[PDB]
């Protein structure tokens, strides 16, 4: 009811037991070593929270309508600020000298990583048990956007075609280009756009992790993102990246930590590649 | 073993959403829960910090380099989490006023630990964050026992050098800048009749006023009273001493120490602004310096000319 | 080339120490120059993003999604930028005091140093009071208040005879007042119940008030105001449909002229700050837009859509 | 005064000349882009400035005089704090979408060289190791031979008093506590320890070192790395507290340089290697600091 009786701070804060002072030489930095990993527990869970809710809203398949499409960006946005304040979080630990650190690392243990971020990647998901395994079952963060990437209204070939008349459009333009460098190579590129092979192949080898059809969605949002019915889809594109990148600087600095203190494999890779394929404007076919 | 190391099973069991267990579970109360629990874990280890510095400064033997050098690199450290709280409010921002009124079913910010906080630095009683409700205990002691500010106000009175009879700091220093200040008023008489001049004049007459003001005790006896000043005198000349000798090396990290505590004071201010805002947002219509180390703030105005500072020794 | 294309020749032969003029040369007056340099510089940027806005708004058409989308984006990265021009207070903050005061006296007068560039800023958005002509067009046209005051006024849904914003919402927060004076004073003498009526009591007041034209024409003669009433209903349609795929992006352009008036206001205090460091001797435009939170109202009084 | 005089505003101002508009179809996003680069260099002369000046401080001897060296940190970490801010400053560039900086990038450079070469002579400066530019490229040369900052550094480690094996013995008394705390370590006890036992031993083998040196897997020379070991182990004691703020301050440098190299590049992919590596690798000999010599 009342803080922190609501913030059950009976079980927050006396929460923290120090090692070395358990055997007989207290420490005093041991206190904020013990600080900066519960509050990046506190913030997994959160984290956890919200993109698990937007899993489920992707699960419910009503996803594409607006009101849905908004809260799931919102939430991948409040998602993306975490990890920033995470990021930042750094600082702290930065102030805490090694050798203070060694006056106690050693009533500390090796087999140390965290469960609800092994969850987090797996659910996102990145290439008690009962909790890690249907994390690993059920379905990842990846594999939903890339179902609704699928059925993006604009593909179907005898309506838009979108995929159809890019590629009959690029064509015109390379011919038009040759007649009028060095060039090939940007060619070689938009050209294998179209080949399936390819894209499969490297499916298999996992230099990528969207599907072919996923992949044409993905770069209809892409080229039409000035467009009023794909603006909050590419809000969410640019979330899911700037998430993958902060996760990435977030193992790294954790990594950092430990060697400091001892003796691009990301999922929405395809998504980050989308400017490879990047084309003059009027290549485009008009919209309306 | 990270997570009985951490307690986890404490720790990560302590989110009972109120709108939940009332039937009409609100999304957004997970993240007002855990946003409060961060800001608790992290008043905890400000509070750990603030109250090492402090028995540092209780036993004595503040003064001597391993224990200083202790003292600023914690400060510091407590400088540095103060920001990353800061920072927090960005993820309550992601958070709408409606959507919080969903779940704005309980009760009535502020924190035990935020006030002991306050107090220990600490702050004055027109200005803390309300907080009315064993514990009590912790409370009055956090209330009587010595605060940051008089530790640091009593390390600060005894800043060797400003007994007369050695260096004699602040007779040379008022000396100094009486005969500078004499030296200006005569290099300005030398100029033409205008248009600068009349500013440099105004300034001059400015700053006599301002530079003498400090050599007045019962001004200062008088403004403490009123609290608009903190620190002794004698406290403020210590001070003044270590702003003007900081590049001397008995003087850098205390001179670190004030930038730490400024830096402190500035952040929490800033933490306490942000916060105030956010219920504010929160409330809406139903919502109806100040800086304890103000002092070292205005250390800058008593800025001086290099060549008027007394030589050292 | 890249010096070329960025015109080096000018950009790095433009810093001159009147120190070193004067056979003195005292090293920290470059940092003082550089920063002041790169300010002026992020301000001719903000000046080409917000004169490009406010024509886009001077034209008519704010509306069509593609320039509301322009002006969003562009008003977006005034924000960025200015959160930058915050950050880099950090630099001057690493020169020491004494030795500012080593090459000062070569700057004198100060009343000397102030930007033109940032009152012209300053003129567009428009704060409240060769080179004089730019800086008299810039007190003639129209500035971004009062164009986004105009777009604000126009606001469909204000329509007496359509849907009827104001209209309802009146009828829907005096109703919803007194519905929530029954459910308070129907409650057990207490503790609980004091604080309610208390908060009942200014709720009651401030929404009451919003509906008062006189009051708002009172407090927009003092200043304490900017916003004509009607794009004050504007404003707070927008604040309460935020939600609404619609009301989406006017609502992330309101957000934004919110952050430019906060951090520019900031941006000024920082600055004279350090002047006055150096020297030893509240956020202006939108506010209305920051108010908008204080009449919040329950989810079920908003007027549903149509 | 004016101030619009005093910073030459009449060249900062007026040298935006955007090529889309100059060849009659106008991209707005041009501006932008011209704008951020020129920020960038504002900040690198500024960079160039305070590293000249720590440079020659180095390079006039008297570093050691405790005033010269306050300076020489405090403008280190002025560096580092402007760094800190052309970090920041990609979040500019990152409000310019692709398409729209699609619309201009055909109007230049091409390239190749689009590159500083401000930048290039920092790195040069500080000592990074291994594109015409004609008025300039002696400038480049004197970059080359003049001393980098690694240089001036290294010097300035070999030198640090307690080196001298007369006088305290910091090296020997090291190898001593080092060799005969690892033999109690192997008594007293699996992986870790003959772990630890190679990396700390192999310290001591000043031929490895010239070999990894030759590599460039170190930059140091092998006192230099002594000094910096000592720094690194009595950074409480009053002597060596500045010194390890120096030491900090250019391990920043280095990291904050590589990640404004690293943004260069993510962001001209998006449109379209350490120097003080010694320092850095100080944490991999620590050690219990029974084992630290004891200090006068």
């Amino acid at each position: 009811l009342i803080y922190g009786n609501y913030l059950h701070l009976e079980k927050v804060l006396n929460a923290q037991e120090l090692q070395s002072e358990t055997k007989g030489n207290k420490i005093h930095d041991e206190h904020l070593f013990i600080i900066t990993h519960q509050a990046y527990e506190l913030w997994f869970k959160q984290i956890l929270w919200e993109l698990d809710s937007v899993r489920e809203i992707f699960q419910n398949g009503h996803v594409r309508d607006e009101r849905n499409m908004l809260k799931v960006v919102s939430r991948m946005h409040r998602v993306s600020v975490i990890l920033k304040l995470l990021v930042q979080q750094f600082s702290i630990l930065e102030t805490m000298t090694a050798l203070d650190f060694n006056d106690f690392r050693e009533y500390l243990s090796p087999g140390f990583q965290s469960l609800q971020f092994r969850l987090l990647e797996n659910k996102i998901g990145v290439l008690e048990n009962e909790l890690l395994l249907k994390s690993e079952q059920e379905k990842t963060l990846l594999e939903l956007v890339e179902a609704w990437l699928e059925r993006t209204p604009g593909l179907e070939p005898h309506g838009f075609n979108f995929w159809g008349k890019l590629e009959k459009n690029i064509t015109r333009g390379l011919e038009e280009e040759f007649i009028r460098a060095e060039f090939q190579k940007q060619k070689e590129v938009l050209l294998s756009l179209f080949d399936e092979k390819r894209h499969e192949h490297l499916l298999s080898k996992g230099e990528r992790r969207l599907s072919y059809r996923a992949l044409q969605g993905a770069l209809m949002i892409y080229f039409y993102r000035e467009e009023p019915r794909f603006q909050v889809p590419f809000q969410l594109l640019t979330s899911l990246m700037d998430i993958d990148s902060l996760m990435t600087k977030w193992r790294y600095n954790h990594v950092c930590m430990v060697h400091r203190m001892l003796g691009r494999y990301k999922v929405f890779v395809d998504l980050f590649n989308l400017s490879t394929y990047l084309i003059p404007r009027h290549w485009i076919p008009k919209m309306n």
